[PDB]
């Protein structure tokens, strides 16, 4: 007991884990010197916990009885009051532990330092519907005023002192909107009550409810003092508050001469951020159910160290979670590497790890179901095609039709068995590429190409140093999307480059909805394209109307497009936590104190057009961000589109419809392909139904007109127009290198702020409003013109 409650007093607040160590070591050192015959073991076993949940006293526990009544007390909390899964591990018993302690105390105050995500607020909810604690948090708006918070606080108190109930008081560092926030909150928590809160007939009021309340416990108090005395003891006994703040150096100090009573009546529990463990820990449990097996897996001599716990013999599974963790660890040394040079950093809270393991878990599913489908088509199809040679060899021993079809037929095997042998060496490499892909999608949202190449390359490096397969030399942009949904995209006005195509990507497969990074509006309109079958609306938190286009989209499932997200509402907090209730069948969810019914269909896109904006970390992780950058050669090509559009506009008009119908014609293919595949596998006649034999020949008619004329175009047509494109490639990189010198100017004065579209503008005036290219007619001279005039007029 001695070294519970010693832990739990000299420990709790300590930061680092060289702290805590020396704590722990320092205990058992302490305990040894001044007790010389106890047995360590009996007293100093490690996991020392405490807990009164499982019978009538303090008594100690064992971890694994504790996780097990855990975990059916939040089985019964999910259909209680919060159907948001969780993942127990170590520090979770942990912490549950100690803020149930604070909160059997009468004045029970708490203060959790610790980073956004982490479940610090889920779990007081938890533990409070545990004690029996009715939760109240304040719903801060836009107009929320230090008035409505006096407004919150005289309910609290009535409810706390008067009728008696126990009450958990949760508020953040958002909360505290201006200073008199603080000031009340100072004086609630160091006596008990807040004099002057009511005035007027609000206290004669209070008075009349306070004498009610004596009716109830039976005392005779009648004067006005001595019930305020008697209702400040009552709000002392039923109230606790709960304060989350995030761990940010020059923010405690600030708040301990700003409010110095959560430093002395209120328990710090400095949570901080997930350790290495407890990333190891729900990294392991959440894959579990993956299939991450592999008997053949080869453990590499000098493998890389990230949790020391990690079991001397490596499996597949512990390989695969170690390099989870890192792929979460790699994330702060970009962001300290970053900030040091530059800055413009986004905090990585917990919420990212959860987004990441999910997404490896559904990718690894899909992607697995989808090669398994594919490998049995492939096999169905080359055993009718062997039963249907071997029929024919033995028809020969009528013949025309079959030598005709064997002609593709036989080019046809020998692809079907080159992607038989390729595709096998994909099922052993989906790990690692799904481990890639997850992590690229989770963590570089908000980067831009260079810093998600860097971290793509330090993953790769990090899963062959660890002997995990993922197939190299590929491209993620094709990994995770299909041909079909690429040009489903283009025709929504998507930008035709690899960072559009992944950051729709990420607007595909989100788990937090997405916060959209824009300059210009192109993402914007391309939502938009895309929703507009499902009727999605363009509303604005500047709006005054927001709330009501908000309540409409929620309660019937319509998509909602929102701008100006740098003044975020509040009220979108739960929406995007998923604080959903499944009770009565339905599903339910809080918007300030009304609770409407959801619909499954309701998706909210956040957006803004400012690039050079901080968000506050409790957004950042509500949030997946998709920042849309320009890159070098996406503006490369977009200048050499726009000058051979101007200089030669024959060539950009041919070079136009030649590359729109090139893809008709991938397309087709790829569909013949697939008609094919099902017919061969759909149908049970080899070569005695006709009905199925005159549907296939034609194909493969079709296929090789096709095939010739693609063949054709590709090369005779292509060939002259590069060649007419190649001349203009070093206006386009002295054009783009201009733009991008235009952008690091913001660097040295804070006045120097240039856009995309002023750029365009003075490119856009060289070409088509240049006087001095009026009468001259040669290329050569007038491309000439353009550069100068170019670099002039920049
Ligand atoms: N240990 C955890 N396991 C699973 N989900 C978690 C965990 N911790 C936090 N979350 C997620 O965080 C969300 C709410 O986080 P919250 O507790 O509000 O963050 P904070 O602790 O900063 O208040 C929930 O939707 C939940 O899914």
């Amino acid at each position: 007991i001695w070294a519970h409650e010693a832990l739990r007093l000299f420990q709790d607040r300590l930061v680092e884990d060289e702290e805590r160590r020396w704590t722990d070591e320092n205990i058992d050192t302490v305990a040894l010197k001044h007790f010389p015959n106890i047995d360590r073991e009996k007293a100093m076993s490690r996991p020392i916990l405490y807990s009164n949940w499982l019978s009538k006293d303090y008594i100690p526990v064992d971890q694994e009885e504790l996780r097990d009544y855990v975990k059916a007390r939040l089985k019964v909390f999910y259909e209680e009051e919060l159907d948001v899964p969780l993942v127990l591990f170590n520090e979770v018993l942990d912490h549950v532990l100690r803020i149930d302690r604070i909160f059997r105390q009468p004045q029970g105050h708490l203060l959790l330092i610790g980073v956004s995500g982490a479940g610090k607020t889920t779990l007081s909810r938890f533990v409070a519907w545990m004690n029996g604690l009715s939760v109240y948090q304040i719903k801060v708006h836009r107009k929320y005023t230090g008035e409505d918070f006096d407004e919150d606080l005289r309910t609290v108190l009535r409810r706390s002192g008067c009728k008696n109930e126990k009450i958990a008081f949760i508020m953040d560092e958002s909360n505290v909107l201006d200073s008199g926030f603080l000031e009340r909150m100072n004086t609630l928590l160091a006596n008990g009550e807040v004099p002057g809160l009511f005035e007027g007939d609000e206290y004669a009021t209070l008075m009349t409810q306070c004498k009610e309340g004596a009716q109830k416990e039976g005392l005779m108090l009648d004067s006005h003092e001595e019930l305020y005395k008697w209702f400040t003891s009552q709000v002392i006994r039923n109230l606790h508050v709960v304060f989350t703040m995030n761990p940010s150096s020059e923010g405690l100090k600030d708040r301990a001469a700003t409010s110095p009573a959560l430093f002395n009546r209120c328990v710090l529990n400095w949570f901080g951020d997930w350790s290495t463990e407890a990333l190891y820990q729900v990294g392991k449990e959440f894959t579990s159910k993956m299939d991450l097996e592999k008997p053949n897996y080869i453990v590499p001599d000098y493998m890389p160290v990230v949790y020391d716990k990690l079991p001397q013999p490596p499996s597949h599974r512990e390989a695969i979670v170690n390099s989870c963790v890192f792929v979460h660890q790699t994330l702060h040394q970009a962001n300290a590497r970053l900030a040091k040079r530059g800055g413009r950093t986004m905090a990585i809270t917990p919420r990212h790890y959860l987004d990441f393991i999910n997404h490896y878990a559904n990718l690894f599913h899909e992607k697995r179901s989808e090669l398994e489908e594919q490998q049995m088509h492939l096999n169905v199809g080359l055993r009718k095609i062997k039963e249907t040679v071997d029929q024919v060899e033995e028809l020969r021993r009528k013949v025309n039709r079959s030598t005709a079809l064997l002609k593709s037929l036989s080019a046809e095997r020998e692809r079907w068995e080159k992607t038989s042998e390729t595709f096998k060496n994909q099922m052993s490499t989906i790990a690692g590429d799904c481990l890639l892909s997850a992590a690229f999608i989770a963590y570089a949202g908000y980067f831009d190409q260079q810093m998600r190449q860097n971290l793509f390359t330090t993953w790769s490096h990090h899963l062959q140093q660890a002997n995990i397969q993922f197939r190299t030399d590929i491209a993620r942009t094709e990994y995770l999307s299909n041909a079909d949904e690429r040009l489903r995209w283009q025709a929504s006005s998507l930008p035709a480059d690899d960072l559009c195509t992944e950051n729709a990507i990420m607007l595909k497969r989100f788990n937090r909805y997405p916060l959209i990074i824009d300059p210009s509006g192109q993402a914007t309109e391309f939502i938009m394209n895309e929703y507009k079958d499902r009727k999605i609306t363009r509303t604005s938190f500047l709006d005054d109307a927001f709330r009501k286009n908000l309540e409409s989209a929620l309660r019937f499932g319509n998509p909602l497009l929102v701008q100006d997200v740098e003044s975020y509402d509040p009220v979108l907090n739960p929406v995007l936590n998923r604080e959903v209730r499944r009770t009565g069948g339905r599903v339910l969810i809080t918007l300030g104190d009304q609770d409407i019914d959801l619909s499954p269909s309701f998706v909210i896109f956040l957006s803004t057009r400012d690039p050079t904006v901080e968000f506050p970390p409790d957004l950042c992780s509500r949030v997946t961000f998709v920042n849309f950058t320009v890159t070098r050669s996406s503006l490369q090509s977009q200048c050499l589109n726009e000058v051979l559009k101007a200089e030669r506009p024959d060539v950009d008009e041919k070079r136009s419809d030649l590359l729109k119908l090139q893809g008709e014609f991938q397309l087709r293919l790829r569909q013949l392909e697939k008609s094919l595949l099902q017919a061969l596998n759909e149908v049970k006649g080899r070569i005695l139904d006709d009905d199925t034999i005159i549907t296939t020949l034609e194909n493969l008619k079709r296929e090789a007109a096709e095939v010739t004329r693609k063949v054709e175009e590709t090369d005779i047509v292509m060939q002259e127009v590069e060649t007419v494109s190649q001349q203009y490639l070093p206006l386009s990189t002295a054009c783009s290198s201009i733009y991008f010198t235009m952008e690091s100017l913001k660097q040295i004065h804070f006045l120097y702020q240039y856009s995309l579209q002023f750029f365009l503008d003075i490119y856009h005036n060289v070409l088509y409003e240049n006087p001095n290219l009026k009468g001259v007619t040669d290329h050569t001279q007038r491309l000439s013109i353009i550069t100068k005039d170019l670099f002039q007029v920049a």
